[PDB]
Protein backbone atom coordinates (compact mmCIF):
# COMPACT_ATOMS: atom_id res chain seq x y z
CA UNK A 1 0.00 0.00 0.00
CA UNK A 2 1.15 3.60 0.72
CA UNK A 3 2.97 5.06 3.78
CA UNK A 4 3.53 8.87 3.91
CA UNK A 5 6.55 10.08 5.97
CA UNK A 6 7.25 13.65 7.26
CA UNK A 7 7.96 16.31 4.58
CA UNK A 8 5.11 15.09 2.30
CA UNK A 9 7.22 12.09 1.14
CA UNK A 10 5.41 8.84 0.06
CA UNK A 11 6.75 5.22 0.23
CA UNK A 12 5.41 1.69 -0.56
CA UNK A 13 4.54 -0.71 2.33
CA UNK A 14 3.75 -4.49 2.24
CA UNK A 15 0.06 -5.63 2.32
CA UNK A 16 -0.77 -7.57 5.54
CA UNK A 17 -0.87 -11.41 5.20
CA UNK A 18 -4.30 -11.88 6.88
CA UNK A 19 -5.94 -9.43 4.39
CA UNK A 20 -4.57 -11.62 1.52
CA UNK A 21 -5.72 -14.78 3.38
CA UNK A 22 -9.20 -13.35 4.17
CA UNK A 23 -9.71 -12.38 0.48
CA UNK A 24 -8.71 -15.95 -0.61
CA UNK A 25 -11.18 -17.65 1.83
CA UNK A 26 -14.09 -15.28 0.93
CA UNK A 27 -13.60 -16.13 -2.80
CA UNK A 28 -13.60 -19.94 -2.21
CA UNK A 29 -15.91 -20.54 0.81
CA UNK A 30 -18.64 -18.15 -0.49
CA UNK A 31 -18.18 -19.61 -4.03
CA UNK A 32 -18.19 -16.01 -5.38
CA UNK A 33 -21.38 -14.89 -3.61
CA UNK A 34 -22.46 -11.24 -4.12
CA UNK A 35 -20.39 -10.33 -1.02
CA UNK A 36 -17.06 -11.19 -2.73
CA UNK A 37 -17.40 -7.77 -4.48
CA UNK A 38 -17.65 -5.70 -1.22
CA UNK A 39 -15.40 -8.16 0.71
CA UNK A 40 -12.71 -7.30 -1.91
CA UNK A 41 -13.25 -3.50 -1.53
CA UNK A 42 -12.95 -3.37 2.31
CA UNK A 43 -9.84 -5.63 2.35
CA UNK A 44 -8.34 -3.63 -0.60
CA UNK A 45 -9.63 -0.28 0.76
CA UNK A 46 -6.87 2.33 0.34
CA UNK A 47 -4.19 -0.01 -1.18
CA UNK A 48 -1.95 0.19 -4.33
CA UNK A 49 -2.46 -1.91 -7.52
CA UNK A 50 0.81 -3.91 -7.04
CA UNK A 51 -0.67 -5.47 -3.83
CA UNK A 52 -4.19 -6.05 -5.31
CA UNK A 53 -2.83 -8.10 -8.24
CA UNK A 54 -1.02 -10.25 -5.59
CA UNK A 55 -4.30 -10.89 -3.65
CA UNK A 56 -6.01 -11.92 -6.95
CA UNK A 57 -2.84 -13.93 -7.86
CA UNK A 58 -2.72 -15.80 -4.47
CA UNK A 59 -5.96 -17.77 -5.20
CA UNK A 60 -5.72 -21.06 -7.18
CA UNK A 61 -9.37 -22.31 -7.34
CA UNK A 62 -12.28 -20.79 -9.33
CA UNK A 63 -9.33 -19.82 -11.63
CA UNK A 64 -11.62 -19.73 -14.73
CA UNK A 65 -13.54 -16.75 -13.25
CA UNK A 66 -10.15 -15.10 -12.52
CA UNK A 67 -9.44 -15.37 -16.30
CA UNK A 68 -12.79 -13.56 -16.97
CA UNK A 69 -11.76 -10.74 -14.53
CA UNK A 70 -8.34 -10.39 -16.34
CA UNK A 71 -10.09 -9.89 -19.75
CA UNK A 72 -12.50 -7.21 -18.37
CA UNK A 73 -9.52 -5.23 -16.92
CA UNK A 74 -7.71 -5.25 -20.31
CA UNK A 75 -10.86 -3.79 -21.96
CA UNK A 76 -11.21 -0.97 -19.35
CA UNK A 77 -7.54 0.00 -20.03
CA UNK A 78 -8.30 -0.02 -23.80
CA UNK A 79 -11.17 2.50 -23.27
CA UNK A 80 -8.95 4.53 -20.86
CA UNK A 81 -6.38 5.01 -23.70
CA UNK A 82 -9.19 5.98 -26.15
CA UNK A 83 -10.58 8.59 -23.68
CA UNK A 84 -7.11 9.78 -22.47
CA UNK A 85 -5.05 11.72 -25.08
CA UNK A 86 -1.59 10.15 -25.58
CA UNK A 87 0.11 13.33 -24.29
CA UNK A 88 2.74 12.78 -27.05
CA UNK A 89 6.08 14.65 -26.87
CA UNK A 90 6.39 15.62 -23.14
CA UNK A 91 9.06 17.55 -21.15
CA UNK A 92 11.57 14.73 -20.41
CA UNK A 93 11.77 14.21 -16.60
CA UNK A 94 7.98 14.78 -16.17
CA UNK A 95 6.15 11.84 -14.49
CA UNK A 96 4.39 10.14 -17.48
CA UNK A 97 0.58 10.59 -17.22
CA UNK A 98 -0.15 6.91 -16.36
CA UNK A 99 -1.61 4.92 -19.33
CA UNK A 100 -3.92 1.85 -19.28
CA UNK A 101 -1.61 -0.86 -17.88
CA UNK A 102 -0.14 1.85 -15.59
CA UNK A 103 -3.50 1.94 -13.69
CA UNK A 104 -3.65 -1.89 -13.58
CA UNK A 105 0.05 -1.62 -12.67
CA UNK A 106 1.36 -4.50 -14.89
CA UNK A 107 3.63 -2.20 -17.02
CA UNK A 108 4.47 0.19 -14.11
CA UNK A 109 6.35 0.10 -10.76
CA UNK A 110 4.62 0.66 -7.35
CA UNK A 111 6.51 3.92 -6.61
CA UNK A 112 5.21 5.78 -9.72
CA UNK A 113 1.70 4.35 -8.95
CA UNK A 114 2.05 6.04 -5.48
CA UNK A 115 3.51 9.17 -7.20
CA UNK A 116 0.45 9.45 -9.55
CA UNK A 117 -1.92 8.83 -6.58
CA UNK A 118 -0.56 12.10 -5.02
CA UNK A 119 1.05 13.77 -8.11
CA UNK A 120 0.73 17.57 -7.53
CA UNK A 121 0.45 18.29 -11.32
CA UNK A 122 -2.40 15.82 -12.16
CA UNK A 123 -2.80 13.10 -9.50
CA UNK A 124 -4.16 9.87 -11.15
CA UNK A 125 -5.63 7.73 -8.30
CA UNK A 126 -4.55 4.38 -9.83
CA UNK A 127 -5.99 2.37 -6.92
CA UNK A 128 -9.75 3.16 -7.00
CA UNK A 129 -10.01 2.89 -10.84
CA UNK A 130 -8.36 -0.60 -10.99
CA UNK A 131 -10.39 -2.05 -8.06
CA UNK A 132 -13.53 -0.87 -9.94
CA UNK A 133 -12.43 -2.69 -13.17
CA UNK A 134 -11.82 -5.90 -11.12
CA UNK A 135 -15.21 -5.42 -9.37
CA UNK A 136 -17.03 -5.47 -12.77
CA UNK A 137 -15.26 -8.79 -13.60
CA UNK A 138 -16.20 -10.16 -10.11
CA UNK A 139 -19.86 -9.06 -10.64
CA UNK A 140 -20.17 -10.87 -14.04
CA UNK A 141 -18.91 -14.07 -12.29
CA UNK A 142 -21.52 -13.77 -9.47
CA UNK A 143 -24.23 -13.75 -12.19
CA UNK A 144 -22.60 -16.63 -14.18
CA UNK A 145 -22.16 -18.75 -10.99
CA UNK A 146 -25.63 -17.94 -9.54
CA UNK A 147 -27.27 -21.42 -9.34
CA UNK A 148 -30.94 -20.48 -10.12
CA UNK A 149 -32.77 -17.27 -11.21
CA UNK A 150 -35.53 -14.93 -9.87
CA UNK A 151 -38.23 -16.13 -12.35
CA UNK A 152 -37.60 -19.83 -11.54
CA UNK A 153 -37.41 -19.04 -7.78
CA UNK A 154 -40.82 -20.29 -6.53
CA UNK A 155 -42.11 -21.16 -3.02
CA UNK A 156 -42.32 -24.94 -2.61
CA UNK A 157 -45.93 -26.04 -1.86
CA UNK A 158 -44.78 -27.21 1.64
CA UNK A 159 -41.76 -24.81 1.69
CA UNK A 160 -42.41 -21.75 3.92
CA UNK A 161 -42.85 -18.35 2.15
CA UNK A 162 -39.94 -16.61 4.02
CA UNK A 163 -37.34 -19.15 2.75
CA UNK A 164 -38.60 -18.44 -0.81
CA UNK A 165 -38.00 -14.69 -0.10
CA UNK A 166 -34.40 -15.25 1.06
CA UNK A 167 -33.81 -17.18 -2.21
CA UNK A 168 -35.69 -14.53 -4.31
CA UNK A 169 -33.86 -11.39 -3.02
CA UNK A 170 -30.38 -13.05 -2.97
CA UNK A 171 -30.98 -13.63 -6.74
CA UNK A 172 -32.53 -10.15 -7.36
CA UNK A 173 -29.09 -9.09 -6.00
CA UNK A 174 -26.82 -11.70 -7.71
CA UNK A 175 -28.60 -10.74 -10.94
CA UNK A 176 -27.86 -6.99 -10.74
CA UNK A 177 -31.09 -5.62 -12.28
CA UNK A 178 -31.89 -1.86 -12.52
CA UNK A 179 -33.71 -0.49 -9.40
CA UNK A 180 -37.02 0.17 -11.27
CA UNK A 181 -37.13 -3.50 -12.44
CA UNK A 182 -36.27 -4.40 -8.81
CA UNK A 183 -39.32 -2.49 -7.45
CA UNK A 184 -41.65 -4.10 -10.05
CA UNK A 185 -40.27 -7.63 -9.34
CA UNK A 186 -40.48 -7.14 -5.54
CA UNK A 187 -44.00 -5.60 -5.72
CA UNK A 188 -45.31 -8.36 -8.08
CA UNK A 189 -43.15 -11.47 -8.86
CA UNK A 190 -42.85 -12.35 -5.10
CA UNK A 191 -46.67 -12.94 -5.23
CA UNK A 192 -46.97 -14.41 -8.79
CA UNK A 193 -44.19 -17.07 -8.38
CA UNK A 194 -45.64 -18.15 -4.96
CA UNK A 195 -47.98 -21.13 -4.24
CA UNK A 196 -51.75 -20.38 -4.59
CA UNK A 197 -52.78 -20.86 -0.92
CA UNK A 198 -50.54 -18.02 0.38
CA UNK A 199 -50.95 -15.92 -2.82
CA UNK A 200 -54.67 -15.33 -2.04
CA UNK A 201 -53.69 -14.16 1.51
CA UNK A 202 -51.06 -11.77 0.02
CA UNK A 203 -53.89 -10.37 -2.20
CA UNK A 204 -56.18 -10.11 0.91
CA UNK A 205 -53.56 -7.89 2.67
CA UNK A 206 -54.35 -5.17 0.06
CA UNK A 207 -52.53 -3.40 -2.84
CA UNK A 208 -48.84 -2.34 -2.40
CA UNK A 209 -48.48 -4.62 0.63
CA UNK A 210 -45.04 -4.28 2.41
CA UNK A 211 -42.63 -7.18 3.17
CA UNK A 212 -43.23 -6.99 6.97
CA UNK A 213 -47.02 -7.25 6.31
CA UNK A 214 -46.58 -10.03 3.70
CA UNK A 215 -44.34 -12.20 5.97
CA UNK A 216 -46.47 -11.65 9.13
CA UNK A 217 -49.76 -12.57 7.39
CA UNK A 218 -48.46 -15.65 5.50
CA UNK A 219 -46.62 -16.86 8.65
CA UNK A 220 -47.58 -20.52 9.20
CA UNK A 221 -49.81 -20.90 6.10
CA UNK B 1 -79.51 21.68 -39.33
CA UNK B 2 -78.80 25.49 -39.34
CA UNK B 3 -76.15 27.65 -41.15
CA UNK B 4 -75.39 31.42 -40.76
CA UNK B 5 -74.97 34.05 -43.56
CA UNK B 6 -73.53 37.63 -43.68
CA UNK B 7 -75.62 40.13 -41.64
CA UNK B 8 -76.42 37.73 -38.74
CA UNK B 9 -79.12 35.83 -40.73
CA UNK B 10 -79.67 32.00 -40.51
CA UNK B 11 -80.74 29.29 -43.07
CA UNK B 12 -81.28 25.46 -43.20
CA UNK B 13 -78.52 22.94 -44.18
CA UNK B 14 -80.34 19.56 -44.29
CA UNK B 15 -79.04 16.48 -42.39
CA UNK B 16 -76.85 14.66 -44.93
CA UNK B 17 -77.82 11.30 -46.48
CA UNK B 18 -74.86 9.14 -45.23
CA UNK B 19 -75.47 10.41 -41.64
CA UNK B 20 -79.09 9.15 -41.87
CA UNK B 21 -77.84 5.81 -43.35
CA UNK B 22 -75.54 5.38 -40.31
CA UNK B 23 -78.47 5.98 -37.92
CA UNK B 24 -80.36 3.31 -39.91
CA UNK B 25 -77.35 0.90 -39.73
CA UNK B 26 -76.97 1.38 -35.92
CA UNK B 27 -80.72 0.59 -35.42
CA UNK B 28 -80.95 -2.36 -37.88
CA UNK B 29 -77.80 -4.12 -36.59
CA UNK B 30 -77.88 -3.30 -32.85
CA UNK B 31 -81.70 -3.69 -33.00
CA UNK B 32 -82.52 -0.70 -30.69
CA UNK B 33 -79.63 -1.71 -28.38
CA UNK B 34 -78.24 0.64 -25.66
CA UNK B 35 -75.74 2.25 -28.11
CA UNK B 36 -78.68 3.40 -30.29
CA UNK B 37 -79.28 6.17 -27.67
CA UNK B 38 -75.82 7.88 -27.98
CA UNK B 39 -75.30 7.26 -31.75
CA UNK B 40 -78.54 9.27 -32.22
CA UNK B 41 -77.46 12.15 -29.93
CA UNK B 42 -74.23 12.67 -31.93
CA UNK B 43 -75.70 12.23 -35.45
CA UNK B 44 -78.30 14.86 -34.32
CA UNK B 45 -75.83 17.55 -33.08
CA UNK B 46 -76.46 20.87 -34.92
CA UNK B 47 -79.65 19.38 -36.51
CA UNK B 48 -83.27 20.61 -35.95
CA UNK B 49 -86.49 18.65 -35.11
CA UNK B 50 -87.61 18.30 -38.79
CA UNK B 51 -84.36 16.39 -39.50
CA UNK B 52 -84.74 14.32 -36.29
CA UNK B 53 -88.19 13.30 -37.69
CA UNK B 54 -86.52 12.29 -41.02
CA UNK B 55 -84.02 10.05 -39.16
CA UNK B 56 -86.91 8.34 -37.28
CA UNK B 57 -88.95 8.13 -40.56
CA UNK B 58 -86.14 6.18 -42.35
CA UNK B 59 -86.37 3.60 -39.49
CA UNK B 60 -90.22 3.93 -39.27
CA UNK B 61 -90.43 0.24 -40.43
CA UNK B 62 -89.74 -0.75 -36.79
CA UNK B 63 -93.23 -0.10 -35.29
CA UNK B 64 -93.37 -1.57 -31.72
CA UNK B 65 -90.39 0.66 -30.78
CA UNK B 66 -91.63 3.74 -32.72
CA UNK B 67 -95.00 3.31 -30.92
CA UNK B 68 -93.20 3.58 -27.51
CA UNK B 69 -91.16 6.67 -28.60
CA UNK B 70 -94.27 8.38 -30.14
CA UNK B 71 -96.25 7.90 -26.88
CA UNK B 72 -93.48 9.61 -24.80
CA UNK B 73 -93.16 12.72 -27.11
CA UNK B 74 -96.92 13.42 -26.85
CA UNK B 75 -96.69 13.31 -23.02
CA UNK B 76 -93.62 15.57 -22.58
CA UNK B 77 -95.22 18.12 -24.96
CA UNK B 78 -98.40 18.11 -22.83
CA UNK B 79 -96.30 18.83 -19.70
CA UNK B 80 -94.48 21.62 -21.60
CA UNK B 81 -97.94 23.04 -22.45
CA UNK B 82 -99.06 22.69 -18.77
CA UNK B 83 -95.99 24.41 -17.19
CA UNK B 84 -95.58 26.85 -20.14
CA UNK B 85 -99.26 27.69 -20.90
CA UNK B 86 -100.35 30.07 -23.71
CA UNK B 87 -99.15 33.48 -22.39
CA UNK B 88 -102.40 34.98 -23.80
CA UNK B 89 -103.66 36.33 -27.18
CA UNK B 90 -100.62 36.72 -29.53
CA UNK B 91 -99.68 40.28 -30.66
CA UNK B 92 -99.48 40.01 -34.52
CA UNK B 93 -96.36 40.67 -36.70
CA UNK B 94 -94.21 38.14 -34.73
CA UNK B 95 -93.66 34.34 -34.37
CA UNK B 96 -95.96 32.61 -31.79
CA UNK B 97 -94.29 31.18 -28.67
CA UNK B 98 -93.31 27.49 -29.12
CA UNK B 99 -95.97 24.88 -28.23
CA UNK B 100 -95.35 21.21 -27.38
CA UNK B 101 -95.86 19.82 -30.94
CA UNK B 102 -93.64 22.53 -32.52
CA UNK B 103 -90.67 21.21 -30.47
CA UNK B 104 -91.47 17.84 -32.15
CA UNK B 105 -91.68 19.48 -35.63
CA UNK B 106 -95.12 17.94 -36.52
CA UNK B 107 -97.22 21.17 -36.60
CA UNK B 108 -94.29 23.56 -37.18
CA UNK B 109 -91.90 24.44 -40.04
CA UNK B 110 -88.06 24.38 -39.70
CA UNK B 111 -87.72 28.19 -40.17
CA UNK B 112 -89.94 28.89 -37.10
CA UNK B 113 -87.96 26.20 -35.20
CA UNK B 114 -84.69 27.99 -36.26
CA UNK B 115 -86.06 31.47 -35.36
CA UNK B 116 -86.71 30.17 -31.79
CA UNK B 117 -83.35 28.31 -31.79
CA UNK B 118 -81.77 31.74 -32.58
CA UNK B 119 -84.40 34.21 -31.17
CA UNK B 120 -82.48 37.25 -29.79
CA UNK B 121 -85.07 38.07 -27.05
CA UNK B 122 -85.56 34.52 -25.67
CA UNK B 123 -84.17 31.70 -27.86
CA UNK B 124 -85.92 28.33 -27.19
CA UNK B 125 -83.67 25.31 -27.98
CA UNK B 126 -86.48 23.43 -29.80
CA UNK B 127 -83.92 20.99 -31.26
CA UNK B 128 -82.22 19.67 -28.07
CA UNK B 129 -85.52 19.33 -26.09
CA UNK B 130 -87.10 16.94 -28.71
CA UNK B 131 -83.95 14.77 -28.95
CA UNK B 132 -84.19 14.21 -25.15
CA UNK B 133 -87.91 13.24 -25.40
CA UNK B 134 -86.94 10.76 -28.18
CA UNK B 135 -83.99 9.41 -26.09
CA UNK B 136 -86.41 8.42 -23.25
CA UNK B 137 -88.46 6.49 -25.90
CA UNK B 138 -85.27 4.76 -27.24
CA UNK B 139 -84.05 3.94 -23.66
CA UNK B 140 -87.39 2.27 -22.74
CA UNK B 141 -87.07 0.05 -25.88
CA UNK B 142 -83.57 -1.08 -24.74
CA UNK B 143 -84.99 -2.12 -21.34
CA UNK B 144 -87.96 -3.81 -23.07
CA UNK B 145 -85.62 -5.84 -25.33
CA UNK B 146 -82.86 -6.42 -22.74
CA UNK B 147 -82.33 -10.21 -22.99
CA UNK B 148 -80.86 -10.83 -19.43
CA UNK B 149 -81.83 -9.52 -15.96
CA UNK B 150 -78.71 -8.73 -13.80
CA UNK B 151 -79.66 -11.25 -11.04
CA UNK B 152 -79.26 -14.14 -13.56
CA UNK B 153 -75.86 -12.78 -14.80
CA UNK B 154 -73.07 -14.87 -13.20
CA UNK B 155 -69.40 -15.86 -13.87
CA UNK B 156 -68.47 -19.04 -15.76
CA UNK B 157 -66.45 -21.19 -13.31
CA UNK B 158 -63.37 -20.82 -15.59
CA UNK B 159 -64.63 -17.41 -16.86
CA UNK B 160 -62.77 -14.35 -15.45
CA UNK B 161 -64.08 -11.40 -13.33
CA UNK B 162 -63.51 -8.82 -16.16
CA UNK B 163 -65.89 -10.38 -18.77
CA UNK B 164 -68.46 -11.14 -16.03
CA UNK B 165 -68.20 -7.49 -14.85
CA UNK B 166 -68.59 -6.37 -18.50
CA UNK B 167 -71.81 -8.44 -18.90
CA UNK B 168 -73.11 -7.45 -15.40
CA UNK B 169 -72.65 -3.69 -16.17
CA UNK B 170 -74.04 -3.96 -19.75
CA UNK B 171 -77.38 -5.01 -18.19
CA UNK B 172 -77.19 -2.50 -15.27
CA UNK B 173 -76.89 0.28 -17.92
CA UNK B 174 -79.97 -0.89 -19.90
CA UNK B 175 -81.81 -1.59 -16.60
CA UNK B 176 -81.78 2.12 -15.67
CA UNK B 177 -83.28 1.27 -12.21
CA UNK B 178 -81.89 4.06 -9.91
CA UNK B 179 -78.23 5.11 -9.20
CA UNK B 180 -78.43 3.90 -5.53
CA UNK B 181 -79.73 0.40 -6.43
CA UNK B 182 -76.77 0.41 -8.88
CA UNK B 183 -74.28 1.10 -6.02
CA UNK B 184 -75.70 -1.78 -3.90
CA UNK B 185 -75.66 -4.11 -6.96
CA UNK B 186 -72.15 -3.04 -8.13
CA UNK B 187 -70.66 -3.65 -4.62
CA UNK B 188 -72.57 -6.89 -3.76
CA UNK B 189 -74.51 -8.72 -6.55
CA UNK B 190 -71.19 -8.78 -8.54
CA UNK B 191 -69.43 -10.65 -5.66
CA UNK B 192 -72.52 -12.77 -4.72
CA UNK B 193 -73.28 -14.01 -8.30
CA UNK B 194 -69.51 -14.65 -8.84
CA UNK B 195 -67.90 -18.10 -8.35
CA UNK B 196 -66.29 -18.82 -4.92
CA UNK B 197 -62.63 -18.95 -6.16
CA UNK B 198 -62.42 -15.18 -6.97
CA UNK B 199 -64.99 -14.26 -4.22
CA UNK B 200 -62.55 -15.39 -1.48
CA UNK B 201 -60.15 -12.77 -2.95
CA UNK B 202 -62.95 -10.17 -3.53
CA UNK B 203 -63.60 -10.65 0.24
CA UNK B 204 -59.85 -10.44 1.15
CA UNK B 205 -59.71 -7.04 -0.69
CA UNK B 206 -61.73 -5.68 2.29
CA UNK B 207 -65.12 -3.89 2.73
CA UNK B 208 -66.42 -1.38 0.09
CA UNK B 209 -63.76 -2.61 -2.38
CA UNK B 210 -63.69 -0.28 -5.49
CA UNK B 211 -63.90 -1.83 -9.03
CA UNK B 212 -60.31 -0.71 -9.79
CA UNK B 213 -59.20 -2.86 -6.80
CA UNK B 214 -61.65 -5.73 -7.47
CA UNK B 215 -60.37 -6.13 -11.06
CA UNK B 216 -56.63 -5.71 -10.23
CA UNK B 217 -56.81 -8.30 -7.44
CA UNK B 218 -58.75 -10.91 -9.41
CA UNK B 219 -56.54 -10.69 -12.59
CA UNK B 220 -55.46 -14.34 -13.08
CA UNK B 221 -57.51 -15.65 -10.11
CA UNK B 222 -59.27 -18.61 -11.78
Amino acid sequence: PVQQTGGGNYIHVPLSPRTLNAWVKLVEDKKFGAEVVPGFQALSEGCTPYDINQMLNCVGDHQAAMQIIREIINDEAADWDAQHPIPGPLPAGQLRDPRGSDIAGTTSTVEEQIQWMYRPQNPVPVGNIYRRWIQIGLQKCVRMYNPTNILDVKQGPKEPFQSYVDRFYKSLRAEQTDPAVKNWMTQTLLIQNANPDCKLVLKGLGMNPTLEEMLTACQGV
